[PDB]
């Protein structure tokens, strides 16, 4: 089997992407944030505290003839950005782009943090990291991809995120029309539960490539590119007037600037992020200070190849017995 679904930016900045997902019988379609940095499929629901729901579409398990309470199971998650949610668990039928999994754990939120409430466009998350990170207790549950894997034509999914435009998540096949040149594959460590890999270096604009190992994660659920302070300083030094602002919480730059590209290495291959992808616009409405899309990972504890980086590539998440990651230009 295979599946193919379009993923759409939630706003004009590509802060996140949403993908329609069918849950239950008859189908209830919710727009979920596919997150290769976490491993829980959770949704706003009829159980979510009413004051914490503001415009989201909810899953109502009582209206699904295939929903079953997973008795005694609870979940609770905290993300890197400080957001969180928790609740109980149902199993139900879940379909993405024509690919159906029966008995998928659907984690129903009883509580969500303010950031989730305030984002009316995101009805929940669909985790695509390794199932070892799943938070369900006392019986850990599998991700949608892990459940689907055996049925897929090939044990892979691909992320093809758009810049200010829709893109695609495919399951079970590699669309050879969706990228240019060749896909370069690179080793993955699953030891922390992430799609963790080592970039071979970087360049800023038309500058020379610096060969240096940068360990990090491919994370579709993180907006920005978070890299070591040395690398980030070298980037922003090429932008007149750019500075790190403790009050804003990262690098900002004059909105009148033209940003240089940023290149990262994948083995002997190179992925170029155009300068415009690194512009996240005014820090507040009407401001001439703009927020940068490349930020320091110091204090996070891990480097994160988030959407800024991933959207510049066609990315293969190869879930074979020994997982790997593939990157192609597009
Ligand atoms: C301000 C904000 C952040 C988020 C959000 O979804 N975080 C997040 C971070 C990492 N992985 C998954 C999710 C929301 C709704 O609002």
């Amino acid at each position: 089997s295979t599946g193919s679904a379009t993923t759409t930016p939630i706003d004009s900045l590509d802060d996140a992407y949403i993908t329609p997902v069918q849950i239950g019988t008859p189908a209830q379609t919710l727009n979920l944030d596919f997150d290769t940095g976490s491993s829980d499929l959770w949704v706003f629901s009829s159980e979510t505290t009413a004051s914490e729901v503001d415009g989201q579409t909810i899953y109502t398990p009582s209206k699904s003839t295939t929903a079953k309470l997973l008795s005694g199971a609870t979940w609770s998650i905290s993300y890197g950005d400080g957001s969180s949610s928790s609740g109980d668990v149902y199993t139900d039928t879940v379909s993405v782009g024509g690919l159906t999994v029966t008995g998928q754990a659907v984690e129903s939120a009883k509580k969500v943090s303010s950031s989730f409430t305030e984002d009316s466009t995101i009805d929940g998350l669909l985790g695509l990291a390794f199932s070892t990170l799943n938070t369900v207790s006392p019986t850990q549950q599998k991700t949608f991809f892990d459940n689907a894997k055996a049925s897929l034509d090939s044990p892979v999914f691909t992320a093809d995120l758009g810049y200010h435009a829709p893109g695609t998540y495919n399951f079970g096949f590699i669309d050879t029309t969706a990228y240019t040149g060749s896909i370069t594959y690179t080793a993955v460590s699953t030891k922390q539960g992430f799609w963790e890999w080592t970039s071979t270096g970087y360049a800023v604009g038309s500058g020379t490539f610096k060969s240096t190992s940068i360990d990090g994660i491919a994370d579709t659920g993180t907006t920005l590119l978070y890299l070591p302070a040395t690398v980030v300083s070298a980037y922003w030094a090429q932008v007149s007037g750019a500075k790190s602002s403790s009050s804003v919480g990262g690098y900002v730059f004059p909105c009148s600037a033209t940003l240089p590209s940023f290149t990262f290495g994948v083995g002997s291959a190179r992925i170029v992020i155009p300068g415009d992808y690194i512009d996240f616009g005014p820090i507040s409405t009407g401001s001439s200070s703009c927020f940068g899309g490349i930020q320091s990972s110091a204090g996070i504890g891990i480097n994160i190849f988030g959407d800024v980086a991933l959207k510049a590539a066609f990315v293969v998440f190869n879930g074979a017995t020994t997982p790997t990651l593939g990157f192609a230009s597009k």
